[PDB]
């Protein structure tokens, strides 16, 4: 996992297995019976109120106290303690070519001096206490300082790892998303198309659902509007199941596709029409008509056979558009379906390296997720139900000029020169900064006198926000620029604070130089 910068250093100088105590750049902190990185660490971040004897394992810690006997010992031990952090974040802080060698005299001084002590006891030293003590004091401030400072210092490199990892992940989630943006002739081109068998397993499901929707209306007998409701399930269903027996006729050779000419065309892809045995396509001064086979004759000469027939044509070519795109949702579907199936696996893994698999499937099922709402909002567009708008709020024709898709029963309301999708029946109220989603012909003299009115109202308006009615295209484009905006305001924060604080360590490490510097004196002075 992620290392900061000081953990780096403690595990790469600090407890070195390899040694030399001559002109060394690394020591090896295992010899003061430092264990491992997390426990010199813990060491470096000693609190300042209470003196350093509980650093090590605690048996350990305990072990090594019992020879801290008087005030003298315990006076001596301390301000090794104290000298010995100064040093080692001097060390990281400058990292000076010889503070290697600063350790290790340290740590030399205190133990030799520590045997002469129990040499001479085989007599004052109060005053020697004394005088450490106003040592301990002027390492508080300037050790304390060193603390805080590497403390913020791993916290901002830890928020900086997990802002990039997101800003990678952010970047490729957007990367996937533009993959899954083509038009409707495009997704065409490149459609993988509906097999037979999935068109047979599409048709058999469509048929259960049918038989449930069927029992259901028997269930809610009388309860008109569940009825009705169900009713509309059941043609809907019967719609798709007969756009299907189509591609299911076209396979079989019940019916044959041809193109605008009435020519045989072997794909579905180069179709514009899929016709009966006892139909034909005749064109005629640029017109064309849809007809029984032979029968040109019979109704050259009749205008309204003409016009039917020309009629025909046209609805002919028109379902088969709608065919096609029914087709390529059923397909997409099934795809869906099948990445969902394998995603959802790995996310409830109890093993973390399966979770993180799913991530990178996540963004391409979210992708196709995307591709297929698309691809609704074009079928819709086809079938009349909706249609597209630019930016300005004018009726486009093509998906490519679009910025908005709305239905045919809504209209794109200005309200603070920001359109609100609503129905036609509809207009937003603006009374004392509040907003109301209302009926033409109401007004606030309608609701003035109900809260609940005026609540619900409100509320209404302000579940709009979850109905921007941009297309596709525009809410991934949109949004990509909202992420991406906000990460790197979060990064340029962060990057700028972790600046800061690698500045701040010069003075804090001056001020621990010269204390360093006056201590290895006064230490000489008090003696060997």
């Amino acid at each position: 996992p992620f290392k900061t910068s000081f953990e780096k250093w403690i595990e790469s100088s600090l407890l070195d297995p390899q040694a030399k105590e001559d002109k060394g750049s690394t020591i090896n902190l295992g010899r003061e019976g430092l264990k491992n990185a997390s426990q010199v660490k813990k060491f470096l971040l000693s609190p300042a109120g209470k003196d350093v004897i509980a650093e090590l394992g605690a048996q350990m810690a305990l072990q090594r106290n019992i020879n801290l006997q008087n005030q003298q010992d315990r006076m001596e031990h301390e301000l090794f303690k104290r000298r010995l952090m100064a040093a080692l974040f001097l060390w990281y802080l400058s990292k000076k070519s010889h503070a290697a060698e600063k350790v290790k005299e340290i740590i030399r001084e205190y133990n030799e001096k520590a045997i002469k002590n129990a040499e001479k006891a085989s007599s004052s030293t109060s005053q020697a206490d004394k005088e450490i003590q106003k040592m301990l004091d002027e390492y508080e401030q300037a050790i304390k300082r060193a603390q805080e400072n590497i403390k913020k210092g791993e916290e901002l490199e830890k928020k900086l790892d997990k802002l990039e990892r997101q800003g990678k992940d952010l970047e490729d989630k957007y990367k996937t998303y533009e993959e899954n943006l083509e038009g409707f002739e495009k997704l065409l081109t490149d459609s993988e198309e509906l097999s037979l068998s999935e068109i047979n397993e599409k048709m058999k499901a469509f048929s259960k659902d049918s038989e449930k929707l069927t029992q259901l209306m028997e269930k809610h007998k009388g309860d008109e509007k569940t009825v009705q409701s169900l009713q509309r399930e059941h043609h809907d269903i019967k719609a798709k199941l007969a756009n299907l027996q189509v591609l299911h006729d076209a396979h079989t050779g019940k019916k044959s596709y041809v193109n605008e000419k009435g020519n045989p065309v072997s794909s579905l892809k180069d179709a514009h029409l899929a016709i009966n045995k006892d139909q034909e396509v005749v064109e005629h001064k640029g017109q064309f008509y849809l007809l029984q086979k032979g029968q040109w004759d019979a109704i050259k000469n009749d205008p309204a056979a003409l016009e039917k027939a020309q009629k025909d044509y046209s609805q002919s070519k028109h379902d088969l558009a709608t065919i096609k795109m029914e087709a390529l949702i059923h397909k997409l579907s099934l795809e869906m379906e099948k990445q969902l199936e394998t995603i959802n696996d790995l996310i409830m893994s109890t093993d973390p390296k399966e979770n993180e698999e799913a991530t990178k499937l996540l963004h391409k099922h979210n992708g196709l997720n995307l591709k297929l709402a698309n691809l609704q909002d074009m079928l819709a567009v086809h079938r009349k139900e909706k249609s597209f708008f630019n930016e300005k709020g004018e009726k486009v024709t093509s998906l490519n000029d679009a910025h908005y898709v709305i239905g045919k029963d809504q209209q794109l309301f200005n309200l603070g020169g920001k359109f609100y999708p609503i129905h036609k029946e509809q207009k937003i109220l603006e009374k004392d900064g509040k907003f109301y989603l209302l009926k033409q012909g109401e007004d606030w003299e309608s609701i003035k006198d109900s809260p609940e009115k005026q609540k619900k109202a409100e509320h209404d308006f302000h579940k709009l926000q979850y109905e921007t009615p941009m297309t596709v295209k525009k809410l991934v484009h949109h949004n990509k620029g909202l992420e991406t905006t906000i990460h790197k305001e979060r990064i340029e924060e962060t990057k700028q604070q972790l600046e800061d604080n690698g500045k701040e360590k010069i003075e804090i490490a001056n001020n621990i130089s010269k204390l360093q510097s006056t201590v290895g004196v006064a230490l000489n002075q008090l003696n060997q």
